[PDB]
């Protein structure tokens, strides 16, 4: 009955992906869709390109995805978007390459034997595995050899594609123009005081000796909480205020509004004057609290300003004082990525932080993997039938009452998958991490772990317990199944939502239509946000775990990967082509994070087909162990081959990029948070 | 081993240090032996010993050097050996509390067990031991929460002692005077020029343009092998010419040379005048060989000098071009350690040479693995004389067996870890390692892996096989397990007991007295060698060679954390050891060796990475042992271990990053004195 199981979610899913792209075609042939559909090429302006209307067969969307170049893709979102898309042309590649010389070798050769039916059918498919394969068998040995040389493929792509994006950093670094975290730095952790002078006059005269007439300025942190608070609230309030006097623009008969707080405890009577009164009340405030924290609440974080990029450069990678306690210092991180509330943070807290975080984290998957199963065994009984509703037995069709009992362990897991990245990434900035992109690298990389072993060792051990040398052997084959069905769930409608954009188009369209969306305001309407990292990278990253667990044992979940990986890279360039806009540059400073993954997961996916084929009791699963060392080996030749690189800007793309007399002032007070 | 064979080897070894005391002390009191047991305070001319007859001849020196600080040491001999030094204290330190804790609260508990007789032979010192204790006895929670302290201890006192060293480090940096090692860098691994361009046209120009008004100038590493091979032996040309003008002046007699039979037997010919035309041709040669190799035959390394300490010290943790590949910088070493023959290794080869190296250093493992099992099988003889009859008639008497019990395994073992660390310092220089300093360290690393593996594990199972491979005739899976490991540990415990003290007595016997090299004076001045004065090279001591101390150190300090618990007799001979040590080496860093090259205690961190190995390594000993000793301590050291590795982590994040350059704060607020940085120039050409 599996068989039926996954072929019914495998239909499903696909005729809702259908669905979903043609809504796509219908929606986006419309004008009023535009700013759900383009929302960049409207901000900087590029007149999203329709020319002729319609004609409805060729040409819908392709041409502009498949004809796009890297610096096209660059010049218009980033270099940091490009780095994604190199990651998945080399996953696709490995993928493909794989695909090439394993299927057309693998599949006769799993075909003609029949270990199955033979150990006294389930599925065809199971047919088709690594376990239709006699014991003591010579095929064993193109297995061997095929693993071998799935480790060689993915070697020489990971080398090629690193060498591309470190040639792309470089060039990237290289053509910028002048940048205001080009010319500073992110001191932290600092001694008092010494008697009576406050940290700014400490902080100077100590630079100023160390850099004389080569120091410009500092950047105190000051806890500023309360200033913040009071900030957002006046900013609020001034919208507010906006939006009414844009109301009174409009009718110029000043409505009456739903007097009280939230309508429910006040009296709303020219409500106009209520918020002149607040907000110059709150002006009056926040200018006394911004006195007061600029003179007191001065703490151990300082940003360091330069004059010259060689200067800011070279001392950001420099040892200042002779104890790692005192004076560290890293390069400055953009304006839009510091992280104001995370620094102040001492050396002790910040390692101490970092392993309750991450014990917690360990801890979080026990607490997963015993309690919330058991509490998806107790909803159960929601899943089947309840008494004590009074629904009407119309339904009466027991193949939806299958699908709905595959979907709610599923739809139960992904809800707390989608709680995951954001507590993940909430305690990856408790560490004290001082910049965005770091945060959300470590919390992907955080989610990857969680991911790799939550899953893989829980569907596992479920296998193990459907169906000691057959322990690994068979198990695995079942298992496959799961993830051709999850795979399958988040391969058609992740795609499907994010290419239709119906969600943001649901919320669009109707918050302009109700109450909301009085004055125009257009640009937080439908502002369309980040790529969002903590949720693409991990997620890929999980697709290339399964693909390359099971990339020996069934070949045909390589087929599965490249299509995944094919349409995932079609929609991503539509996407990043006309829909995305991001928040952070970081250069592609991100993609050494994606090659430890994808050699980790290499890795312990060579270990499992050791132990596996080891399970097949042959004197030759040693030669995997070679491989396993060789891996390892490749990983420090990788490290110290590029890894330097990708962490600062080397005395040449600083030095010689011939600035233009930089004011020095307007690199100042782009770091102020007011 | 048995009563007889360690009893004797203790009394050879203390009568021999015993009469190697008296030797020195006697032989001390002797002007003439000024440039032996005082080479240092001779050179930087000191009166070696002040006042007339030194009485208290036991504590002569003794009373002179227990009143010695460690600014002393530092002012007199270098910041590093102050760092060897505080490395010995603070093992001493640990052992000397562990100790106080251990013996007195396990020491009994074993003696008072009877888990001996259960043979259904072996010593007092095996009572004494892990051997005695009965199988799930309340005891062994003792011994549990004994290593507990043991490991406690070893982290107070590391941590302390790393913030000592880290303190140490910056008082010297702070107030160094002008060295011409702090305004210069060591570009290596650069790119060739793309057109008809000298190599030293390209790192100018280059340079010029990333440091501008702070780049002085660049000596390209020239490859000079042929030339450095015929200036030394110009160098010895001019020795020799200058030993025969000597001989000459010395006597009126015409000096004659038969060149020939490797000059000492052949062709006679004239001396002087041979010398003084093969010298002048020997000059034009080199002159005209050192003008052709100073220019186009130039190679890709370079070494570069700024002008200010500041900037030589910023631009040299910094990232120069956005490859690594290429212009890599690192801080440059002295002038006395530079190696410049390793420069000119591109990554790729260096990274390849290094991973043949390792490779290559697990294969002679295998290869010393072996000799280690025939020490682990002659210290058994006994056992051994059951196996292979062929030893009946030899092994009959009780003299001959007692005598080579007693010596011949320690020599073999001391021959084999002598050998060792010469090819060990030559495969580390093969790694392109550009520094003399950072290949003594690796050469020492290697050497504690070697000790560890081959030592410990080898010697330890091949004596557990070798006391039980001949009665497993039974298999019953329990209890092979008990009797290989109780009757197998402690006998080696005993051969370390042994080979420790053997170390400590006989070793720090030859260096105090230091007779092998005063018999190597005395005789090459009444011989025909040393006619002229010439005493500089006639007597230089050396640097404390820690390529060698270190190494062995820390062979003795695994060995007393290997049965710090087993057989807790092991903790006394490693205090006495390290005691001697100290003290030893004390009165020779305070009065014969001088130092070679000056590290500034970068070494240090090393030594605390081996120490937090070996107490990591024997967590996970105690942790087999007490488990193979069938009780459920096993949740019991894994907290242990973690907290070690936790406390490793945490060291390496809070000071190993202080140890790897000289901040910027002792570079600028160091008050230069108008820098010549012309002669800090040419202090780096390789002549």
């Amino acid at each position: 009955m599996e068989f039926g199981s996954f072929l019914v979610s495998l239909g499903t899913s696909f005729v809702i992906f259908v669905i979903l792209m043609l809504l796509f075609t219908w929606l986006s042939r419309k004008s009023g869709n535009a700013p759900i559909y383009y929302p960049n090429r409207i901000l900087k302006g590029l007149e999203p390109w329709e020319g002729t209307s319609l004609t409805r067969n060729p040409f819908a969307w392709m041409r502009e995805a498949l004809t796009s170049s890297e610096q096209d893709v660059v010049n218009l979102s980033g270099v940091d978007t490009a780095v994604h898309f190199v990651f998945l042309s080399t996953v696709l590649g490995i993928f493909a390459c794989s695909s090439l010389l394993l299927l057309p070798t693998l599949l006769p050769l799993a075909a003609t034997d029949n270990n199955i039916k033979n150990t006294k059918t389930f599925s065809q498919l199971d047919n088709l595995s690594m376990a239709n394969i006699t014991k003591k068998s010579s095929r064993l040995w193109a297995f061997l050899g095929a693993v071998y040389w799935i480790s060689l493929v993915t070697y020489f792509f990971l080398w090629k594609a690193y060498k591309h994006v470190s040639s792309l950093r470089a060039q990237a670094l290289m053509s910028a123009d002048v940048k205001p975290e080009q010319f500073a730095i992110l001191v932290r952790d600092m001694p008092a005081p010494p008697d009576g002078q406050t940290q700014k006059e400490f902080i100077d005269s100590y630079f100023r000796e160390i850099y004389p007439e080569t120091f410009y300025r500092s950047l105190v942190a000051t806890e500023n909480s309360k200033v913040n608070k009071i900030w957002e609230k006046l900013e609020g309030y001034k919208k507010k205020l906006a939006r009414a006097e844009a109301i009174l623009a409009a009718t110029n008969n000043r409505p009456t509004n739903k007097t009280g707080f939230c309508g429910l405890v006040g009296k709303q009577v020219d409500s106009i004057e209520y918020y002149t009164e607040l907000i110059n009340e709150s002006v009056a405030k926040l200018e006394t609290e911004q006195k007061a924290v600029l003179a007191e609440k001065q703490q151990t974080a300082a940003v360091v300003f330069f004059t010259t990029r060689v200067a800011a450069a070279s001392a950001a990678q420099s040892l200042h004082c002779q104890m790692v306690d005192k004076w560290t210092v890293t390069e400055a991180p953009e304006p839009r990525q510091l992280l104001w509330q995370n620094l102040n943070i001492k050396l002790f807290s910040r390692i101490i932080r970092q392993y309750f975080i991450y014990f917690f984290v360990a801890v979080t998957i026990l607490f997963y993997m015993i309690p919330i199963a058991f509490v998806s065994a107790i909803t159960t009984l929601k899943n089947l039938q309840r008494i004590i509703p009074f629904i009407k037995p119309v339904v009466e069709i027991t193949a939806i009452r299958t699908v709905l009992e595959s979907f709610l362990p599923q739809i139960a897991l992904i809800v707390f998958l989608a709680m995951l990245p954001k507590l993940l990434l909430f305690l990856s900035k408790a560490e004290g991490i001082p910049s965005q992109s770091h945060a959300i690298r470590a919390a992907s990389g955080k989610y990857f772990y969680f991911s790799v072993f939550n899953v893989f060792i829980g569907v596992t051990l479920a296998g193990t317990l459907f169906n000691i040398i057959n322990l690994l052997a068979t198990s695995l084959p079942k298992s496959a199944t799961f993830f051709l069905t999850y795979v399958a769930l988040k391969f058609f409608i992740g795609y499907g939502l994010e290419l239709s954009r119906i969600i943001p188009l649901i919320i669009f369209h109707l918050k302009k239509k109700y109450l909301c969306k009085t004055e125009a305001e257009v640009k937080e309407a439908w502002y369309p946000g980040d790529l969002s990292y903590a949720t693409r990278v991990p997620g890929d990253m999980l697709i290339l775990t399964i693909t390359f667990c099971y990339s020996v044992i069934a070949p045909l979940i390589l087929i599965f990967g490249i299509t995944y990986f094919g349409l995932g890279w079609l929609v991503l360039r539509n996407q990043a082509l006309k829909v995305y806009v991001p928040s952070y540059e970081s250069y592609g400073e991100m993609w050494p994070h994606i090659h430890q993954e994808i050699l980790a997961a290499l890795f312990l996916f060579q270990v499992v087909m050791f132990g596996y084929l080891g399970a097949k009791t042959f004197f030759y699963t040693a030669l995997v162990i070679p491989l396993i060392i060789t891996s390892l080996i490749f990983g420090y030749v990788c490290r110290q081959k590029f890894y330097g690189g990708f962490e600062h800007t080397a005395l040449e793309v600083a030095c010689r990029e011939l600035k233009q007399s930089p004011d020095l002032e307007e690199i100042f007070r782009a770091y102020i948070p007011h």
